[PDB]
């Protein structure tokens, strides 16, 4: 596999969004992965509606601001036959009744692929597919205050993920401890958090924070 990957440089990644005070991380993770696979197919990068997922994918198992799963979001897009653009169905950070309008649908998918629960398989997926939806343990103050560098949290769990984000690449940089490898992760807490909204999460450190345990992407 390549030693460094960054899908932002290939145009697969929209700007950082902000989920506000709603537990809708899963919706931003899913739109991020579908944005990348739609661009892979069509060469047009179109921001997708998280509100559409939050309001409408309950029948697939999602619970709006009370949490969800990216895979359920991908199943909703396939079941529904579409997903509206962000511009047409703007984000409101609260669950409302479903207002999907097929006329403004700009994305589709045909299923999704779950990645084996190893960082080696995640790396191969990131290298060959595009941005990947993943779930992490983001429940530590260290993660709130992250500013730069490779994020490593000794108390991070690889089994209890609470946060859906998007791996857009990986790479390396020299460090004091010589744990040099990172996943390049897009968060949904706005551009003020972290490095312009991104975090470098420790890679190849025993599936740190569970980043490889629930990874998937939509098939377009
Ligand atoms: C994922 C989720 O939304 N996470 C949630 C979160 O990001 N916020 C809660 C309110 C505003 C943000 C925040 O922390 O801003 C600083 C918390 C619980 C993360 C620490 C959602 O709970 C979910 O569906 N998780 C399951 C895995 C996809």
């Amino acid at each position: 596999a390549p030693r460094s990957v960054d899908w932002r440089e290939k145009g697969y990644v929209t700007p950082v969004k902000n989920q506000g005070q709603c537990g809708s991380c899963w919706a931003f993770s899913a739109t991020g992965a579908l944005e990348g696979q739609m661009f892979r197919k069509t060469g047009r990068l179109i921001s997708l509606s998280e509100q559409n997922l939050v309001d409408c994918s309950g029948p697939q198992g999602n619970e709006g601001c009370n949490g969800g799963l990216m895979d359920y979001a991908f199943q909703y897009v396939q079941d529904n036959g579409g997903l509206d653009s962000e511009e047409s169905y703007p984000y409101e950070a609260t669950e409302e009744s479903c207002k999907y309008n097929p006329k403004y649908s700009v994305a589709n998918d045909a299923g999704f692929v779950d990645i084996p629960k190893q960082e080696k398989a995640l790396m191969k997926a990131v290298a060959t597919v595009g941005p990947i939806s993943v779930a992490i343990d983001a429940g530590h103050e260290s993660f709130l205050f992250y500013k730069e560098g490779i994020y490593f949290e000794p108390d991070c769990s690889s089994e209890d993920m609470d946060h859906g984000v998007l791996v857009v690449g990986y790479g390396f940089e020299s460090t004091e401890s010589d744990n040099n490898k990172y996943w390049l992760v897009k968060n949904s807490w706005g551009e003020e958090w972290g490095m312009g909204g991104y975090v470098k999460m420790a890679k190849d450190r025993r599936n740190h924070c569970g980043i490889a345990s629930a990874a998937s992407y939509p098939t377009v």
